[PDB]
């Protein structure tokens, strides 16, 4: 069914669909069938599939496409399986009163940083003042639990974005009257 | 006048003040002369000279310098002009109704990014439906000419930020009843 997010994001989530947990290792060729079945740029899929070095039969590990793109091995196999997981029919909900604007996070994710969110403003009482407080512990939460480097904010009022982000991490979401943005850069 | 921003964009600052010669060379005694007259922290000024390989002659070139600091060295020849000329009393004046909150962008760069936003605005009537239009504008603009990549946010109301960009691409400012954020972080 449905696959959704920027070029990138779509190869990376098809180059998962069809990688086994057994082996890690993904058939350049399908790879690129499954591009253009899915309406990808030729011109782009050709040119990250020149990034990839295969092996001779034209096989790409799990760890080389990561390492090509930029992406953390251990991250993707999690990302996997939590996408994996709500296919299956396993999907939780969003903790009470989060309302998902955006995201590109799996489930569980949006679940971990929504919590934290939660937990952080339940702490100091959500007066403006605390609210520098909630946004640099959401940071730190982030930036030690699931790599550096986090863009965080929180806003009150109408807003409008473009931004860009590592695939795969980003969300916005609103509690109340609080709008949070949170999405992960390089470095 | 004054140097502004982190630590490591003084040192910057205080490197293209320094670097007066036109093959770009920089004494590493003089460097930490400056950061020193300047109160910049010696732990840190440490941890940036040594990923530096001074030739034995205590000297370190703008394109090792930038090499090892990751930044771009065309950008920072451009950088060092613009500066110099803020200096000198000859930098351009903000268009009208800018307001700056806060920025670490050379003068001639905000007055770039004030100006187009204005005039992206201007072209389509700034109404909130067109906003997300007048944000891709801009957004576009930047990582074309500047170099990728631009987060690029506007908004109505307050907010509260843990953000982390590149030494000297970030600027927040106010026009009218919006707030405007742009920054570039890597890749």
């Amino acid at each position: 069914v449905a696959l959704e997010g920027s070029n990138l994001e779509k190869m990376i989530q098809l180059f998962l669909q069809l990688d086994r947990n057994r082996d890690d290792i993904v058939d350049e060729n399908e790879l690129r069938q499954a591009c253009a079945e899915h309406k990808l740029p030729e011109e782009e899929v050709s040119r990250w599939l020149d990034m990839f070095d295969a092996d001779e039969n034209g096989k790409i590990t799990l760890e080389e496409f990561c390492r090509a793109l930029g992406l953390r091995t251990a991250e993707m196999r999690v990302e996997k399986m939590e996408r994996e997981e709500v296919r299956a029919g396993r999907g939780r909900p969003m903790p009470e009163d989060v309302e998902v604007i955006a995201s590109t996070m799996s489930q569980e994710k949006k679940v971990e940083v929504t919590e934290k969110f939660k937990e952080f403003l339940a702490k100091t009482g959500g007066k403006p003042e605390d609210m520098n407080l909630v946004v640099k512990q959401l940071k730190d939460y982030l930036d030690e639990r699931h790599g550096r480097v986090w863009q965080t904010l929180v806003l009150t009022g109408s807003y409008w974005m473009k931004f860009s982000h590592e695939p795969f991490m980003s969300l916005q979401f609103k509690v109340g009257p609080n709008i949070v943005l949170v999405w992960r850069t390089p470095s």
